[PDB]
């Protein structure tokens, strides 16, 4: 069988898998493929936050301004738009951009139209919240998994194509093994999520730095092309269990090591909902993510519910991408967001250390 | 933290764990310890089988004869007695003995009073079924896990003591990592479960040989010391899930790679029930046992229910022992047993391979 790890990323092992090499997965799954040109990507989650209805026009315009900047030289190779309401009752529009290299994203961010917009006094006077959560995993530091082969969302869209059926899935610990770095590295978390400028409690501009091997999961659901009975199966049987799990991570984050949990629905440029959704989850460690997925009743309920109704599925599209990052390859910037936004909730404040 | 692997069995690794060094389990568990003298143990399951009520006195007396043989030189260091009814309606009394070394068990088994009884033509004429399922893992080939510290049942009873709190538990795959041989070996199954003498379809004396890395789990429950409120919790909430899982494995064995599944209840010498039970499960591979425990809805139901009710438990005792063996260290012998008994069911006959 094909391996989840790209040919060019395969190397002499020092760390080994948890299954013997006779292992054969019980069902087909696929991963994104890319050659050695794709060395390190940039995932940039750009947000607009508001709570009052009268702020919606301004927020939607801000989102449109951000998307317009994505067309400029060195804009991202791919992007999508989402909406969610957080546990403080704030609406959040997030545009996620994927760049195929670090220098392009840097040239983009430092260009006049983009840099003057982000540094503008308008950002403090708009009354909206703004954030940028920008992470740059190397090709060895992310893994994908798709229950389909065509039209890959997320990071898959900036990769070169699709694999054949892969071996490293269908057992807990398989996510870890799909990370090419797992051949060598434990991806052990160390350090603190830290405020380096400002104060969350006062608002204004706040900058947060990450620590070694923060993990980010984007796990998605696409039911747009499903027919009547299958859509009914996702909506009636699968989603309530998924919602319960998302609610748990959103409201019990510190207890399990989840810095931020967002359950988001795709939108068009006008804010209308599309039949695609995903979790955006930031974790204190890959291993804390492993433990929750494999042993918390919430994901296990999702897991067993899936296999119970799996026979009636065919058009539903389920996938995830998971990334870990060097300490230095992350920045989380906030402007006028509430103190529980993203990395602001759990970051250690400047006095605190 | 202490390791589940005895100090004298720790060696340079070719195979690694699935958790980083920082891993700390969320609840305490302990393992049996034995010093460098213990090199290989013997687990001898000696059974008496019958279905007619008029056979019960002879069956219980045969069980007493077996227990009496344990008082002879080189008898086992520990034993216990159990009862179950199999899916063919036969009652099975099983006396399990544990020996601290292979040679002592061999000396006992070949001694005149023991060998003459097993080889007697009276075993054919008794009308009862008899069986000996005797397996001998090296110290590097078995692991134990106890959710308690005192009065170890099973193989723990013949070990030297109890460990402190251990690191290698609380995640799927931890069982494998508690096997000292996992440091260097995949414990990959190979070969066939083979009839080597006799014919299961004709009855009489049948002899079955195991293959490399068959796995045997004894997973036990002891509620004898629990008070009323906890007794009800186990019997009403936990036991039904366990029963469901055991029935599944008993009746769908070939589908999941479980050669033989028994859910047995401890009894005293007179056949009266005790409030201790355990699974005796023989598996085609350790990894099939891994797959079932971690991903089959039956054990996941057991596992999720346990953590749901865990707060109401304190005196309930849960544990397991899991072993793998070379082909040569397994002997499965049957006298007038029905053809679904233990390893008779799935064994390949002389010309089938
Ligand atoms: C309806 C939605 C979901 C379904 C049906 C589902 C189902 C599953 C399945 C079947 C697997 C095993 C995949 C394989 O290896 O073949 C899996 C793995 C995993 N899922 Fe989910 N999941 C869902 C949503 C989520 C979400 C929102 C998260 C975010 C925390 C999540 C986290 C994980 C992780 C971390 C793994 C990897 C476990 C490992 O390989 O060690 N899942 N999921
Ligand atoms: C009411 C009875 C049972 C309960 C409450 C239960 C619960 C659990 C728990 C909590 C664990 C995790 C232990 C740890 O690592 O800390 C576990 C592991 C395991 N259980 Fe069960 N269990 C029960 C019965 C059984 C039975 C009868 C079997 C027979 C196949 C079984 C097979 C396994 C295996 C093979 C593992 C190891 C998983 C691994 O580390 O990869 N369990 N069980
Ligand atoms: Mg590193």
């Amino acid at each position: 069988m094909e391996s989840a790890i790209g040919e060019h990323l395969q190397c002499p092992r020092t760390l080994t898998r948890r299954v013997p090499d006779t292992y054969t997965p019980p069902f087909p799954m696929w991963v994104g493929r890319a050659d050695d040109a794709l060395q390190q990507v940039v995932m940039g989650y750009l947000g607009v936050q508001f709570r009052d209805e009268d702020q919606r026009p301004a927020a939607l315009q801000a989102m449109r301004d951000i998307v317009a900047g994505f067309d400029l030289p060195d804009g991202p190779a791919h992007h999508d738009l989402t909406h969610h309401i957080d546990n403080q009752g704030y609406e959040n529009l997030i545009v996620v951009g994927y760049w195929k290299d670090v220098s392009s994203q840097h040239r983009w961010s430092t260009s006049t139209p983009i840099a003057s917009w982000w540094e503008s006094e308008d950002r403090l006077s708009d009354g909206l919240g703004f954030f940028r959560e920008i992470v740059a995993p190397r090709a060895e530091q992310f893994e994908t998994l798709y229950a389909f082969q065509e039209d890959l969302p997320g990071v898959g869209a900036v990769m070169d194509g699709i694999s054949g059926e892969i071996n490293e899935h269908g057992y807990w610990g398989s996510m870890r093994e799909r990370f090419p770095i797992s051949q060598t590295d434990w991806m052990q978390a160390s350090g603190e999520l830290r405020v380096i400028a400002g104060d969350p409690a006062v608002g204004g501009r706040v900058v947060v730095r990450g620590h070694d091997n923060i993990a980010l999961i984007r796990s998605g659901q696409d039911w747009a092309d499903a027919e009547a009975d299958e859509r009914s199966l996702y909506l009636d049987e699968i989603l309530p269990t998924l919602q319960s799990g998302m609610d748990f991570l959103r409201d019990n984050g510190p207890a399990v090591g989840c810095y931020s949990n967002r359950f988001v629905r795709n939108i068009d440029i006008d804010g209308n909902f599309l039949d695609l959704s995903y979790n955006i989850g930031h974790w204190a460690s890959l291993d804390q993510l492993e433990r929750w997925s494999e042993s918390h009743p919430t994901h296990l309920r999702i897991f067993t519910t899936f296999f119970r109704v799996a026979a009636g599925l065919s058009k539903l599209r389920l996938y995830h991408e998971v990334s870990v990052f060097d300490a230095a390859d992350q920045l989380y910037e906030y402007i006028n967001c509430h103190p529980g936004t993203g990395m602001l909730r759990d970051a250690v404040t400047i006095a605190e250390h």
